[PDB]
């Protein structure tokens, strides 16, 4: 069904539709019940309603990904990418600055943060993601500006 080639390009449609900023276009690529972990280490995100609450405030920073060449593997139903991302400091960046994810910047309306992370896809046979995995901490967040 999702063979190696098919894989590797619906990782990097997910990074298209987010770069896209329609929410409806990027909720569509997940099943119903998908599970998303945004960092691996907190608690995970289930459902299409609590997808679309931590993909918002990601929109309203105009969230930007520049995809690297994706792994498929011999599984079948994973994909792995790495992204480098950058999005307005506002409105996530005073949260991570709450937690000590990063310095808190001199001008917030204009900063931008840069981050790096591993994503590893799980996708079932109609191609939609059952469970994203992100990974990333500390030192992959660069806060510029």
């Amino acid at each position: 069904h999702m063979n190696e080639f098919a894989r590797a390009k619906r990782a990097l449609e997910h990074s298209r539709r987010i770069n896209a900023g329609d929410l409806d276009a990027i909720i569509d690529l997940y099943a119903p019940d998908a599970v998303l972990e945004d960092p691996v280490g907190l608690p995970p995100v289930t459902g299409h309603d609590a997808l679309r609450a931590h993909y918002e405030p990601l929109l309203a920073a105009h969230l930007r990904e520049e995809a690297a060449e994706p792994v498929a593997g011999q599984d079948a139903t994973h994909a792995l990418i790495q992204i480098s991302s950058v999005m307005d400091y506002l409105p996530v960046g005073p949260l991570y600055a709450e937690r000590g994810w990063l310095k808190a910047p001199d001008a917030p309306g204009t900063a931008r943060i840069h981050r790096t992370a591993m994503l590893v896809i799980r996708m079932d046979a109609s191609g939609l993601i059952r469970h994203l995995k992100s990974y990333w901490g500390t030192s992959d967040l660069t806060v510029l500006g």
